[PDB]
C-alpha cells in the first residue's frame, strides 16, 4: 500500500508514534518518506547481505528474520515480511523498540541524513489529526 502524507501522519499518531521518546509525529512521517516513498511494499538489500523492509525500512541484520541474513538477530520477534503488509502495526511496534534502544532515529540513516534538523513539522501540515 502507497500511503497518501496526512493518511500515513494519522496511522501514525493512532499507533502512538506522535512524540514517541521526543520524536513529533513529522519526524516519523519524513523518514518514511525519505525511506519508502509511503509503501508498505518497499524492500531494498544492504551490502552486507542484510534487506531492509516496509514503511520505515526495518533492516534483517538486527530485528527480523527474512531467511536469508546469517548471523543476524531477530530482535522485534517477526519474520520481516510482517513488515510488508498494508496493516502498519508491526513495523510501528518495531520502530518503537529500535528507537528505544539509545541511537534514537539516527538508526534510520534516510531520517538523519533529510530530516535531522529540519521543519519537520511541513511533513503534517494541513493533515487532520
Ligand atoms: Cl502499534
Ligand atoms: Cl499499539
Ligand atoms: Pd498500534
Ligand atoms: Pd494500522
Amino acid at each position: 500500500k502507497v500511503f497518501g502524507r496526512c493518511e500515513l501522519a494519522a496511522a501514525m499518531k493512532r499507533h502512538g508514534l506522535d512524540n514517541y521518546r521526543g520524536y513529533s509525529l513529522g519526524n516519523w512521517v519524513c523518514a518514511a518518506k525519505f525511506e519508502s516513498n509511503f509503501n508498505t511494499q518497499a524492500t531494498n538489500r544492504n551490502t552486507d547481505g542484510s534487506t531492509d523492509y516496509g514503511i520505515l525500512q526495518i533492516n534483517s541484520r538486527w530485528w527480523c528474520n527474512d531467511g536469508r541474513t546469517p548471523g543476524s538477530r531477530n530482535l522485534c520477534n517477526i519474520p520481516c515480511s510482517a513488515l510488508l503488509s498494508s496493516d502498519i502495526t508491526a513495523s510501528v511496534n518495531c520502530a518503537k523498540k529500535i528507537v528505544s534502544d539509545g541511537n534514537g532515529m539516527n538508526a534510520w540513516v534516510a531520517w538523519r541524513n533529510r530530516c535531522k534538523g529540519t521543519d519537520v513539522q511541513a511533513w503534517i501540515r494541513g493533515c487532520r489529526l
